[PDB]
């Protein structure tokens, strides 16, 4: 059952519909005459920048970067022996319901098109390229058979980036669950530990095979977002005994932590057999402590404190912080998030050379309307377990009635423009969860207005309210470091590229670069937000 | 016929389905102690305003406005004894091909509604209310019988304004042509001069009843737009003998020529005998100069010639400039357009006060890619008679790929910000159509990216490219004044709600305010753009 077994899960996956493949299927060569788009008019950039930032530099070595995840740019979902995903089986099978009509067999084709993309980010001045790698593709079980040509992929890719001068940061585990080891034990929802020894023989490999030229590494993305998404389809038809969809999340949340302390003493031992180079480890976090709706309100600070024990706390305290979860979680959630072990605190506590956070936007938080106290001892209440109005009317708006900035578009209301607030949650985060290689922005971007393919050319690559967002973040990023103090080693947009965007597949866009999905060649044309960057950069960095 | 022809004309519009009634139909004040919603936070405007405007002031009395219009504001379509207009017909029986499955019926209901608005406008610090006149409110049938409710309507209108602190501006012409003069003699395409005549006698009724409160008026609102949609619907149902869909643009242009001109001698003989307040009278103008796609290249330096021409020039050049048409709109479209007699350029010539331009932007101009010459000689061309490329993909794109500026939403994809442009356009203006009283900024404002009845409230009041756009330009305009030396007079943004914009009715967003349409009240909220507005002349004024 090897190559067997693989056959079998994609003949589960296909069952209702094939894996579609892509008009380009090789790797690309950037030809020797290519032409870059000209450059908007002298005037496009003018007002973004303001005078408070006059003369600041980031410091020596700041990494200026993009960030994509391989299921949201790669496509070749079955190329190169690649098994399948959760998310492979989820849009082959509930595409209407769960994937808006879309999947990630092709998104952006970067798995083929990496060459050309690096020669346009190195147009741009960029330094810093941040990807995952595809668990499937290394064993495309989650366990067992290694597939060696996975592993000379992102040899190539990493070799790419380095020649035209884009720092390489490796994310190992970005939500790309083997459907194998979901199958067999439920995988992040496994009541025993083999989900914690299946990521750490891979997490293995990949150290050894990269971390010679991979000397930043994150071991999950925003783990909170993934286990919460435990909680439903694919995962909610393979739950173990005693596991539920609201227990799965607390599973999961223990199952990371683990993966994450085992992965990262590995890593600190093949440093210390001179197997790779000496890097610096950490995994991105997520979200923020929101500002209370009513200033001084105690059930508005009470509300907004479980906001950031449960959506950052939960993950940083154990790694950054007093090596245990915070207890607002603890006297909330009981039995369902298993506690950890000395054993569990001596592979966990200090397993995060660098903070870094997916720092999007800042949240307002109104207390429960029936109550802190009612919500809490309430699971199906829908603002269980953080007792906050969560709602968009709520999590964005003033008692005043005004939002907190500028919104992003319904189908990312989540989103807002939130500038202002920036400087104090990094403030917040580095006293609380403090790290020795400082904090990384790991991730910042905007899903802009209209452009969801409305429109021309022309109307799309004018995309002011990302260009203004970009500047606003990047700007307030550079006071931080200039008024604060903050150890910021780096700044990396999401994204580089319009790519698949989980459920709304490619309806969301977040690229500084159009790809334009009814093209064969899924060409890429900069936005002005692109340009913004480029001059940023050149202006910010030295 | 009276009384009896009106009621004629209403069932001819009513047909199919009739004038709808909004939920309120009395006045609605508030009290002097009556709470806005709050403030957006202190940090909102933060960004917009750039250092080179820091302490720059625009002139004193500069009027710092904003503007509607009476069909795309009022409702009450058939309140206190107006008659139809030609959009009320198109409405009624065209809904869905020609209006957006929208009529003016209701609109924002400002006809009842004002006292608040004007309220809500002062909390805001605006100086001036530029409104327009609905004909078929004073003549309910162009010509013949006068509706003293209606005049009485306006009066109560204007008296409101000044006791909110608001200077009324009054276009005595916004688009409504009255029905009953476009069944009669074709209204604007009439081979006569009965046209001329029955708007000179409604502007000279208007002008004696308000002209002591009002003090700045504009005859038409932007004659060349207009003029373009007499070539279909309603209009080309009634043509008289010998009027086309190409004729009727002209005959059109020539009679509003005549209108204007014969409506100001009235207006400055009325000055003169005391019987109104001295002021000031001109019109609308809009569009643009391009620039050149090419620049050097003569095949595009021509088609943005034509372009200022046809959009601007064909009305201006008789009453700013030499007393004649341009040159290249007379070889190009001959006898479809009237000559200008003597006695016409006695009238026409020197009939502007002030100038007016709705400088909502600036296009490019890439030469017809058929060859300019060959699209000249057409007329079936579609890019005639101007013969540069009219569609989106050019008058808004640089040959480089890149576009001018920031787009506006598809449905009002015409519109981009281009606030850069602006200094060179009052600079060619005030050259080439130079006015003793100087220039107006008339109208300017954004129809933000799909706003429309897609979101909730939070959403739609933070609109970060409006708040751009009107920061972007009055920041312009400001500096115009400063660095160009632009006896700029003053900036009337478009608008103060949102509004029935006509063949896309309420579904497109122009307003510094929301406007509610499924709450009976119509309901008011202020968006993040109306305090940047207010702020903007807290600083500079
Ligand atoms: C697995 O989780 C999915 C994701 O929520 C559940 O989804 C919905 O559940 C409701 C309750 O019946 C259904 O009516 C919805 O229509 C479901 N949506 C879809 C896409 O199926 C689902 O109930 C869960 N399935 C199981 C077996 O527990
Ligand atoms: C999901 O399972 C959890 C246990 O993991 C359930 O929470 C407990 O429910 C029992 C009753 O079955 C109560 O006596 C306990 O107080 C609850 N425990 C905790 C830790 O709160 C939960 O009820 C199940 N959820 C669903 C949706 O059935
Ligand atoms: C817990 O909150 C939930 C949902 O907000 C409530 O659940 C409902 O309870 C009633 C009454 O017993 C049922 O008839 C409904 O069918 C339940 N489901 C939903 C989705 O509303 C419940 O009211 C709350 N429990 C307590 C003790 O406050
Ligand atoms: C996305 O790609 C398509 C595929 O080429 C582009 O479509 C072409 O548009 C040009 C002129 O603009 C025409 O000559 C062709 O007829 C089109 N080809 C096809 C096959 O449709 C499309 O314009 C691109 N979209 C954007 C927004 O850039
Ligand atoms: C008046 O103009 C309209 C168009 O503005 C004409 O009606 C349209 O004509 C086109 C071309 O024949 C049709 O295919 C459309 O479906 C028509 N539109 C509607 C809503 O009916 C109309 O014929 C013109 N009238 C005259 C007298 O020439
Ligand atoms: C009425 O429009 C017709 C089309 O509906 C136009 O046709 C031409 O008339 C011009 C006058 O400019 C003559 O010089 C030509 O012989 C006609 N031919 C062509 C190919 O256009 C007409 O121009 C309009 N009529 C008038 C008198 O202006
Ligand atoms: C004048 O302009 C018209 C309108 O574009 C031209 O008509 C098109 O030209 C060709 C004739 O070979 C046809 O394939 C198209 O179907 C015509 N359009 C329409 C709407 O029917 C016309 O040929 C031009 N005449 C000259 C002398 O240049
Ligand atoms: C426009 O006004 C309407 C009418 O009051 C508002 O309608 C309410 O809409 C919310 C939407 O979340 C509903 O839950 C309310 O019950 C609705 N009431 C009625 C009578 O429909 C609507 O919120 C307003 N919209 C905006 C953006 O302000
Ligand atoms: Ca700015």
């Amino acid at each position: 059952t090897g190559t067997a077994e693989l056959d079998a899960l994609w003949n589960l996956v296909e069952a209702q519909y094939p894996v579609q493949t892509a008009a380009v299927t090789t790797l690309v060569t950037v030809p020797d005459d290519y032409k870059f788009e000209a450059d908007p008019p002298s005037y496009a950039l003018a007002g973004y920048e303001t005078s408070e930032i006059a003369g600041l530099k980031f410091p020596k070595g700041f990494k200026f970067g993009v960030a994509g995840a391989a299921i949201q740019v790669e496509g070749a979902a079955k190329a190169e022996g690649r098994g399948p995903s959760t998310w492979d089986y989820l849009c082959h099978h509930y595409a209407s319901t769960q994937c808006n009509n879309y999947d990630p067999d092709i998104t952006t084709n970067h798995y083929y098109l990496y060459p050309l993309d690096f020669a346009r980010l190195q147009h741009l001045g960029i330094n810093t390229y941040s990807f995952s790698i595809s668990w499937t593709r290394i064993y495309p079980l989650g366990a067992g058979y290694v597939n060696e040509a996975g592993l000379a992929h992102y040899d190539a890719v990493i070799h790419s980036a380095k020649k035209y001068g884009l720092e390489p940061v490796g994310t190992v585990f970005h939500w790309d669950t083997p459907l194998s080891l979901m199958l067999k034990y439920g995988a992040w929802q496994d009541t025993g530990d083999q989900i914690v020894k299946d990521f750490v023989t891979y997490a293995t490999t990949v150290f050894k095979r990269y971390g010679n030229e991979v000397k930043t590494w994150f071991t999950f993305n925003e783990p909170r977002v993934f286990c919460s998404q435990n909680s439903g389809l694919p995962y909610n038809l393979t739950y173990p005994e005693g596991i539920n969809s609201t227990s799965a999340v607390f599973r999961c949340t223990y199952n990371v932590l683990k993966a994450h302390g085992h992965a990262v003493k590995v890593y600190r031992d093949l440093v210390a057999s001179g197997t790779i180079a000496a890097g610096e480890i950490g995994f991105k976090s997520d979200d923020n402590y929101p500002i209370p709706a009513r200033p001084g309100n105690a059930d508005d600070e009470e509300s907004a404190k479980r906001h950031e024990a449960f959506r950052i706390g939960i993950f940083a305290q154990p790694v950054y912080g007093n090596g245990d979860y915070p207890d607002v979680v603890k006297e909330t959630v009981g039995d369902m998030l298993p506690a950890l072990t000395d054993e569990d605190k001596g592979y966990i506590k200090g397993s995060g050379d660098i903070f870094a956070i997916d720092g999007y936007r800042t949240d307002i938080s109104h207390a429960a309307l029936n109550g802190i106290a009612n919500c809490i001892r309430n699971q199906s209440d829908p603002n269980w377990p953080v007792c906050e109005e969560g709602s968009d009317p709520f999590a964005h708006v003033y008692p005043s009635g005004f939002a907190i900035g500028q919104s992003a578009d319904p189908l990312s209301s989540w989103l807002v423009n939130s500038a202002p607030f920036i400087r104090d949650q990094l403030k917040f985060l580095t006293q609380t969860y403090p790290a020795k290689g400082g904090i990384y922005f790991s991730e910042f971007g905007w899903a802009e207005d209209a452009e969801y393919d409305r429109q021309l050319l022309y109307q799309i690559t004018w995309d002011g309210l990302r260009t203004q967002y970009l500047t606003d973040y990047l700007s307030q990023l550079l006071l931080a470091v200039h008024k604060d103090g903050i150890n910021l080693r780096g700044a990396l947009t999401w994204s580089f590229v319009d790519n698949w965007e989980w459920g709304l597949g490619m309806q969301q866009k977040f690229g500084f670069q159009f790809v334009n999905q009814s093209d064969p060649d899924l060409t890429r044309t900069f936005k002005l937000s692109a340009h913004a960057y480029a001059q940023f950069g050149r202006n910010h960095l030295h």
